[PDB]
């Protein structure tokens, strides 16, 4: 499912992401936008390290979810990567919250660093009513 901007904003708010570890909803929206384009079925395989990034948050199969074909996987979210390809993003959110609880925080998302950090992101939630 490719969410609409404000639709996703309201969904993330309902799922407790606004202000989580101090991260605003606008920041979460910015990384979802640049990591997946708001598409829950987005999948990106890294041929070099043999791991895949799944879903709207592009979560890695080597550290957070288990897809069975990733060498040296850890599965810290205790989730089947397939759970991150569903239309209901509840599991994706619970896992995204786990990821930020790691020392690096939101710096785990490459796209946030390149396109959202130290930048005005208020545009992502304008007119959504969140
Ligand atoms: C993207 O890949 C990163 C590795 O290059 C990964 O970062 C590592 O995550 C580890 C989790 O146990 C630990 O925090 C390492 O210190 C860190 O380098 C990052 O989590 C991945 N991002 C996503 C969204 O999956």
């Amino acid at each position: 499912k490719v969410f609409e901007r404000c639709e996703l904003a309201r969904t993330l708010k309902r799922l407790g992401m606004d202000g989580y570890r101090g991260i605003s909803l606008a920041n979460w929206m910015c990384l979802a936008k640049w990591e997946s384009g708001y598409n829950t079925r987005a999948t990106n395989y890294n041929a070099g390290d043999r791991s895949t990034d799944y879903g709207i948050f592009q979560i890695n199969s080597r550290y957070w979810c288990n897809d069975g074909k990733t060498p040296g996987a850890v599965n810290a979210c205790h989730l089947s990567c397939s759970a991150l390809l569903q239309d209901n993003i509840a599991d994706a959110v619970a896992c995204a919250k786990r990821v930020v609880r790691d020392p690096q925080g939101i710096r785990a998302w490459v796209a946030w660093r390149n396109r959202c950090q130290n930048r005005d992101v208020r545009q992502y939630v304008q007119g959504c009513g969140v």
